C-alpha cells in the first residue's frame, strides 16, 4: 500500500485507487450524501468501505462513520482514525484508542500547486528551508500542504480548534533513498487538549510514489 509507507494490533489501514461499483454507505450514513454530486457520493461511500475494513482489523463490527459539526468524522467507541480522498486515492487509517492518541492523514497528487495557493498555506520560513531539505524537482509545495492537512487532521479531534496554515510551522527531512522522509509540525498557538497535555510538536512521515503524496501523524496515547 501507498500509505504504509508513512506509518509507524493497535492500528491499521486500508486504501483504494478507484471507486468499485456495488459498494453502498450504510443507512445511518446515506443521508449525508442524499443530496451530492455523484463524485462526492462516491468518494464517501469508498473511503468509508476502507475505513470499515480497517477497523474489521481491529475487530470492530461495520459501523456507520457520520460526521460532527465540523466535519471529523466519528469513530466508534475506543476508536480514532483520519480519512482523506483525492483523485485516484481513498484511505483510512485507524488506531485503538488506549495506544493511539490521534491519528492524521493526507493524499494529493503529486504535482505543483496551483498558482497562489502555496502562499495561503505556508509560512515563509518553509518556503525558504523546504528546497534545502527536500530532493530537487519533488513538489515540497503540494508535500508541504499535505503534511499541514495531515496536522490539523490528528489536531482537531483533540482539540476541537481552528488551527490555521499559518499556525504550524513544519521542518522536513529526507530519507537516504531520497523520495520519503520525516517532518515536524510545531504548534505556534495554544495546544490545551480535551484530555492529556496539550499538542505541542507532531511527528509524521511523507511519501511520493505513483504520482501521490501521502502524509501521516500517529500520536501514541
Ligand atoms: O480533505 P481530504 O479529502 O484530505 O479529507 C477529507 C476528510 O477529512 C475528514 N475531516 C473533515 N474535517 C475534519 C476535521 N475538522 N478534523 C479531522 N478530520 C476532518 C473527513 O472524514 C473528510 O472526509 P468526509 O467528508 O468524506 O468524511
Ligand atoms: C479549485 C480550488 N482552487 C483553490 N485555489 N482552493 C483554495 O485555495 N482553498 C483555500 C482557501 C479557501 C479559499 C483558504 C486557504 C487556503 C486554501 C488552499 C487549500
Ligand atoms: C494546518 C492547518 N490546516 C487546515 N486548517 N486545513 C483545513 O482547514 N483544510 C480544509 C479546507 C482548507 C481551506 C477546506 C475544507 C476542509 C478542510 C479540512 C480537511
Ligand atoms: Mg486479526
Ligand atoms: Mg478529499
Ligand atoms: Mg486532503
Amino acid at each position: 500500500t501507498l500509505v504504509a509507507s508513512v506509518l509507524p494490533e493497535d492500528l491499521a489501514y486500508a486504501e483504494l485507487y478507484s471507486d468499485p461499483p456495488g459498494l453502498t454507505p450504510l443507512p445511518e450514513e446515506a443521508p449525508l450524501i442524499a443530496r451530492s454530486v455523484a463524485k462526492r457520493r462516491n468518494e464517501f461511500i469508498t473511503v468509508r468501505h476502507c475505513a470499515r475494513i480497517a477497523l474489521d482489523q481491529l475487530g470492530v463490527p461495520p459501523a456507520p462513520i457520520l460526521k460532527g459539526d465540523k466535519g471529523e468524522p466519528c469513530w466508534p467507541d475506543g476508536m480514532v482514525g483520519s480519512l482523506t480522498h483525492c483523485a485516484g486515492y481513498r484511505g483510512a487509517v485507524v488506531g485503538r484508542r488506549d495506544a493511539v492518541r490521534s491519528v492524521g492523514i493526507d493524499a494529493e497528487p503529486h504535482d505543483v500547486l496551483p498558482n497562489g495557493v502555496l502562499d495561503a498555506i505556508s509560512l515563509p520560513a518553509e518556503r525558504a528551508d523546504m528546497p534545502r531539505t527536500m530532493p530537487a524537482a519533488l513538489h515540497w509545495d503540494r508535500i508541504l500542504f499535505c503534511a499541514k492537512e495531515a496536522t490539523y487532521k490528528a489536531w482537531f479531534p483533540l482539540t476541537k480548534r481552528w488551527l490555521g496554515f499559518e499556525d504550524a510551522h513544519i521542518t522536513f527531512e529526507t530519507d537516504s533513498t531520497g523520495w520519503t522522509g520525516r517532518f515536524v509540525s510545531r504548534i505556534l498557538i495554544d495546544g490545551s487538549t480535551l484530555s492529556g497535555p496539550p499538542l505541542t510538536t507532531l511527528r509524521g512521515r511523507w511519501s511520493v510514489e505513483r504520482g501521490l503524496v501521502l502524509t501521516a501523524i500517529v500520536l501514541a496515547g
